[PDB]
C-alpha cells in the first residue's frame, strides 16, 4: 500500500444536507459496511496519514446523532481518513459542560488507538461539501467557517466555535480546553484565546467549501447561557495553565461501542 494522494479522488463536492427525512441506523451501517465496530474506519486501499477522532460532546440528542452518523460516515470514508467517532455522553443532570466534555474525548481516544488528530464536533452540525476536510493542518483549523445559522458569515474573525481540529502537538500545547466552563457559551472563545496566546493561528477552508448546516433545535435546559462567560474568556491567559488536560478529573461510567461509533458516559462533576 501507497500513502493516499493529497486530494481524495471520491469527493463529490457540494451535497444536499436536508433533516426532515428521519433516518434508521441499520440502513447506515449497511450502506457504510467498512465501518468497523465503534464506528472505526481505516482506506484499505492506501496508507493516510491521518489518524482521526473525532469527538462529539453529547448529551440527550440521539436524533442529532443519527443525522450526523447518516451524513458524515460516508464523507468521512471519501476523504480517506482513518478515523473513529467518540460520542462523549455527560452522565447526570447537572449543567453540560462542552468544553470539558472535549478533553474527556481526547484522552479516552487515545487509550483505542494512537491518534494524531482530533476533530471536535458539535452533534448537530453537517459539512456541506466534502472538501472541507475532516482532518488536521499545520495550525489548528476551523471547519465549520460558514454555517447556514449565520447566513455563511463568520459571526467574527475570531470565530471558533462548531467544528475545528487540533493536531495531538496543538491541542497538548495549549494544555487542552478548559474545564471550568459550565453552560452555553464561552468555551469556544477560551479555546481560541489559547491558540493566540501560545502563538498559533486559526486556518480555514474557503467560505464556499466550508459551507455546513446546523440542525434546527431549541435550547436544552441544563446548557443556560453562562454569566460568568464574559470575565472568563477575558481571563484566559491567568488561567489555561492549571485549567485544562493537566487538571481534568472524571469518572468513565461505561464505554459501548456501537457498530457506528462508540458511546463514552462519564461524570464530570458539577459547577465548582
Ligand atoms: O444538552 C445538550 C447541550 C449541548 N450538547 C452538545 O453541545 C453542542 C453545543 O450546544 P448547542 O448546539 O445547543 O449550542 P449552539 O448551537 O449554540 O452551539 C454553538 O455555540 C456553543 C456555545 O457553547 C458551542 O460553542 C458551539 O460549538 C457552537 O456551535 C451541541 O451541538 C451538542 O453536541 C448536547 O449534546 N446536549
Ligand atoms: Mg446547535
Amino acid at each position: 500500500l501507497t500513502a493516499c494522494p493529497e486530494e481524495s479522488p471520491l469527493l463529490v463536492g457540494p451535497m444536499l444536507i436536508e433533516f426532515n427525512i428521519p433516518v434508521d441506523l441499520k440502513l447506515v451501517e449497511q450502506q457504510n459496511p467498512k465501518v468497523k465496530l465503534g464506528g472505526r474506519y481505516t482506506p484499505m486501499d492506501c496508507i493516510s496519514p491521518h489518524k482521526v477522532a473525532i469527538i462529539i460532546p453529547f448529551r440527550n440528542r440521539q436524533e442529532h446523532l443519527k443525522y450526523w452518523l447518516y451524513y458524515l460516515h460516508p464523507i468521512l470514508q471519501r476523504q480517506q481518513l482513518d478515523y473513529g467517532i467518540y460520542v462523549i455522553n455527560q452522565a447526570g443532570e447537572s449543567m453540560f459542560n462542552r468544553a470539558k466534555l472535549l478533553n474527556v474525548g481526547f484522552k479516552e481516544a487515545l487509550k483505542d488507538y494512537d491518534y494524531n488528530c482530533f476533530v471536535f464536533s458539535d452533534v448537530d452540525l453537517i459539512p456541506m461539501n466534502d472538501h472541507n476536510t475532516y482532518r488536521c493542518f499545520s495550525q489548528p483549523r476551523h471547519i465549520s467557517v460558514a454555517m447556514d445559522k449565520f447566513g455563511f458569515s463568520l459571526p467574527y474573525v475570531q470565530y471558533f466555535g462548531g467544528v475545528s481540529a487540533l493536531s495531538k502537538q496543538q491541542f497538548l500545547s495549549i494544555n487542552g480546553f478548559p474545564n471550568n466552563y459550565w453552560g452555553w457559551g464561552g468555551e469556544d472563545d477560551d479555546i481560541y484565546n489559547r491558540l493566540a496566546f501560545r502563538g498559533m493561528s486559526v486556518s480555514r477552508p474557503n467560505a464556499v467549501i466550508g459551507k455546513t448546516r446546523h440542525i434546527r433545535h431549541s435550547r436544552d435546559k441544563k446548557n443556560e447561557p453562562n454569566p460568568q462567560r464574559f470575565d472568563r474568556i477575558a481571563h484566559t491567559k491567568e488561567t489555561m495553565l492549571s485549567d485544562g488536560l493537566n487538571s481534568l478529573t472524571y469518572m468513565v461510567l461505561e464505554v459501548q461501542r456501537y457498530p457506528l461509533y462508540t458511546k463514552i458516559t462519564v461524570d464530570i462533576g458539577t459547577p465548582s
